[PDB]
């Protein structure tokens, strides 16, 4: 084995009552999914399940559910099913919070092999794969018929649009997920992937490539092309109201842009130092709470209602999922240019590790970016800390 991620002391404080029966309600399904996803669409699938079974399906979307789940599940409470990108699930699994899932070989053949890989932890399947998420460059086609192919061009493009009372680019600077594609472009990485194994001793958050990418970000801010305060909501409002020509976001965001006046394109992220931006790619996945008394219901719901063409379509019509893991539905989606873009950024990026250390990693990088962007620390100082 390998050294446990930080916080064993705290996980042990949650020990009492863990398995000593604390109740999730038997005879229904409670599901957690992030509020940016198609949770209404998911609830519709839930209604279909209820019609066929008499089993009520309740979908909730609490803020910070990826942090709340291990807190509530460790005591044996929480949702029956938790949706999040696969990167959090190895930590959950190592804490004992997830049931191993048991799809037969027939079912497994309906999803792409690499998506099962993403939800396999220490040789065992610990969640159902749903969709493949990659960030793309989203741009206003009226403001910008030809989107920039490089990060390097964006300051000049900004000067251009500033003269027209617009700006070039706004995206969420508070979550490192969104700046990671730039940090990784010139060689930053999380953990060294050697011989099919992640080396937790070899972290690349402060190598030359990481520093170059983060420095480019902070220079954008220094030069008033971006603002360190910009978050998800600010950037989205600004793009969807036509004040900024570009944003960086995932497929879930398209629905809101659709309802806007903006005629937009979805495309490949620009290069940095001549190399592709490398988004960390997530597989939206559904795990079954180890403490759930409804595991067979959860299985049935996920395999026979959600992971179907009609199930994923209900969710997708609410908020687009991206490239889905279900082969039959993905062949249909693959024709959308926006999904093509999603797929290109996905293959240029890297499927996130699911190892238990990912939570600590993201927290470290989150702090590093925020501190460097605000000017509280220098790029070198901030990244040195993260290592
Ligand atoms: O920023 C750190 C954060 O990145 C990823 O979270 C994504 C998630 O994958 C997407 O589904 C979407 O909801 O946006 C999130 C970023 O705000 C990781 O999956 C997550 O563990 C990590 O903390």
């Amino acid at each position: 084995m390998e050294k446990l991620p930080p916080g064993w002391e705290k996980r042990m404080s949650r020990s009492s009552g863990r398995g000593s029966g604390m109740k999730i309600e038997e005879g229904k399904l409670v599901i957690w999914i992030n509020g940016d996803k198609g949770y209404n669409g998911l609830a519709e699938v839930g209604k279909k399940f209820e019609k066929d079974t008499g089993i009520k399906v309740t979908v909730e979307h609490p803020d910070k559910l990826e942090e709340k789940f291990p807190q509530v599940a460790a005591t044996g409470d929480g949702p029956d099913i938790i949706f999040w990108a696969h990167d959090r699930f190895g930590g959950y699994a190592q804490s004992g919070l997830l049931a191993e899932i048991t799809p037969d070989k027939a079912f497994q053949d309906k999803l792409y092999p690499f998506t099962w890989d993403a939800v396999r932890y220490n040789g065992k399947l610990i969640a159902y794969p749903i969709a493949v998420e990659a960030l793309s460059l989203i741009y206003n086609k009226d403001l910008l018929p030809n989107p920039p192919k490089t990060w390097e061009e964006i300051p000049a493009l900004d000067k251009e649009l500033k003269a027209k009372g617009k700006s070039a680019l706004m995206f969420n600077l508070q979550e490192p997920y969104f700046t990671w594609p730039l940090i990784a472009a010139d060689g930053g990485y999380a953990f060294k992937y050697e011989n099919g194994k992640y080396d937790i001793k070899d972290v690349g958050v402060d190598n030359a490539g990481a520093k170059a990418g983060l420095t480019f970000l902070v220079d954008l801010i220094k030069n008033k092309h971006m603002n360190a305060d910009t978050d998800y909501s600010i950037a989205e409002a600004a793009f969807n109201k036509g004040e900024t020509a570009m944003t960086i976001n995932g497929p879930w965001a398209w629905s809101n842009i659709d309802t806007s006046k903006v005629n937009y394109g979805v495309t490949v992220l620009p290069t940095f130092k001549g190399q592709p931006s490398k988004p960390f790619v997530g597989v939206l996945s559904a795990g079954i709470n180890a403490a759930s008394p409804n595991k067979e219901l959860a299985k049935e719901f996920l395999e026979n209602y959600l992971l179907t063409d009609e199930g994923l379509e209900a969710v997708n019509k609410d908020k687009p999922l991206g490239a889905v893991a279900l082969k039959s539905y993905e062949e249909e989606l693959a024709k959308d240019p926006r999904i093509a873009a999603t797929m290109e950024n996905a293959q240029k990026g890297e499927i996130m590790p699911n190892i238990p250390q990912m939570s600590a990693f993201w927290y470290a990088v989150r702090t590093a970016v925020i501190n460097a962007a605000s000017g509280r620390q220098t790029v070198d100082e901030a990244l040195k800390d993260a290592q």
